[PDB]
């Protein structure tokens, strides 16, 4: 029963490695899932909740890995420290790129995708910023922007430049070259006086 | 007769201001330029030419804008001379944000939008890291990243960071400090080691 919204997500999935929201139908949904289109409906309102859905456990899977790491301290230096929690990023939606490609161009248009997307940017904006204030109050960066304007403008950077790199925009930075690059630009902004 | 043009460009900006442009009308165009409708079509094929167009001046403007500060070296430290630049950037766009606004979320849609900008970021890129690369030849920064990979990020990161601050996204910059926000990444990633 859960097995058939699960053959519905995953069929949707699978889809959008092929083409946009708008080219795939309710039917395909239900035809790769195995049902018919009204037995469809019972489980989605649309095909647009189906994308809502695949965004939420793609958001809430690198919330929770981010988490995991939060509480338990990675055994390395300040720089590594950085990498390893942009990294959560980097492979979660790294490894969901048809869902995040999808889920940002619904953003456009999907009130439930951007206020969605918007929570989760604020928590994750919010723990970026206690942070760097810990990291200020222990003495070991300096206090220089609000930490909460700087950790704003990074994470932003990151959604832009994580999202191009998947899609292979023009430009973007190699998809293999983008962790380095952003860790870089993270711990110069923030350790830099 | 470029009069009538102008009178339909102004109409869209003004329009724009207030409803997206699935809410405008090619009538809503032509009667705020005093025209008929087949008398706009004369002008535009479409009212997504019309956007296109405004996206097209104001991309223009800024590149203008940066060629003459480039042809016109301004006489202060490095933080101010990235922060000139970068100024050209806030004030065009921010001086233009319903364009800004439409013209991005268009890039979802239109080929040609996203051909713009693309062509446009590519650009500025270039220039970025052109500049970069003097910066590190003259011994002034050191050799970290690839001065392209960095100058990508680093405009990655204004175009999505400026453009949130215009629309008052949540999370956003405000508006009042996202020159101060971004310069300061800017110049800790560019000089620091
Ligand atoms: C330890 C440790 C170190 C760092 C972090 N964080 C720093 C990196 C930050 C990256 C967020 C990021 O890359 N994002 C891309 C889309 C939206 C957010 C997520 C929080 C978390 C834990
Ligand atoms: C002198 C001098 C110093 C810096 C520059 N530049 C540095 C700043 C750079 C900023 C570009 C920027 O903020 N963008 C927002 C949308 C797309 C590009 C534009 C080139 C140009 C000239």
């Amino acid at each position: 029963g859960d097995d058939r919204e699960l053959a519905i997500l995953a069929t949707a999935e699978n889809l959008l490695e092929d083409r946009p929201l708008a080219d795939i139908s309710v039917d395909d949904l239900a035809k790769g899932a195995g049902i018919s289109r009204p037995t469809f409906y019972f489980y989605f309102p649309s095909k647009e909740a189906v994308l809502l859905t695949l965004l939420d456990r793609v958001v809430n899977q690198a919330d929770m890995a981010l988490q995991t790491l939060a509480e338990n301290p990675a055994d390395t230096d300040r720089e590594n420290m950085w990498r390893t929690g942009i990294n959560v990023f980097f492979e979660t939606f790294g490894s969901h790129k048809a869902v995040t490609r999808a889920g940002q161009a619904a953003r456009a248009t999907s009130v439930e995708v951007a206020e969605l997307w918007s929570t989760f940017m604020q928590k994750w904006i919010a723990y970026t910023a206690a942070v760097i204030d810990a990291e200020r109050d222990r003495g070991a960066a300096p206090r220089t922007l609000p930490a909460h304007e700087l950790a704003t403008a990074l994470n932003l950077m990151n959604e832009r430049t994580l999202f191009a790199s998947f899609a292979g925009e023009q430009p973007s930075v190699p998809e293999a070259r983008v962790l380095d690059t952003l860790v870089h630009i993270w711990v110069t902004s923030i350790y830099g006086e």
